[PDB]
């Protein structure tokens, strides 16, 4: 669910996952489709490339089981379906973390800015 989402972003960026990346470029943001403006908007594509595909469980709302543990994200998920919630994730809170060097704040509000048709998946 998006609390472990959230979770996860503030273990690996040091982020609050609402007010950093909720609203950030043409993909992070919440209903945010289009063109990445920049690495970090390209983590929350691929992202959405990844828990879009799941049919069979709700990445908004169902919980599943993870540990930071040794200071590192390991899914601890029975159900294949959140299982596999659970290393999108993963993955993208990586990935944000990994591009924090050129996270910009002129992204940060981007609801109203006009964004290029989205690429493929």
């Amino acid at each position: 669910s998006l609390l472990e989402l959230g979770k996860m972003i503030l273990q690996e960026t040091g982020k609050n996952a609402i007010t950093s990346y909720g609203s950030y470029g043409c993909n992070c943001g919440w209903g945010h489709r289009g063109q990445p403006k920049d690495a970090t908007d390209r983590c929350c594509f691929v992202h959405k490339c990844c828990y879009k595909k799941l049919t069979d469980c709700n990445h908004k709302t169902d919980r599943y089981s993870y540990s930071w543990k040794n200071k590192a994200i390991i899914c601890e998920e029975k159900n294949p379906c959140l299982k596999e919630m659970c290393e999108c994730d993963k993955a993208v809170a990586i990935c944000l973390r990994e591009n924090l060097d050129t996270y910009n704040k002129k992204y940060k509000a981007y609801f109203k800015f006009k964004c290029k048709k989205p690429e493929t998946c």
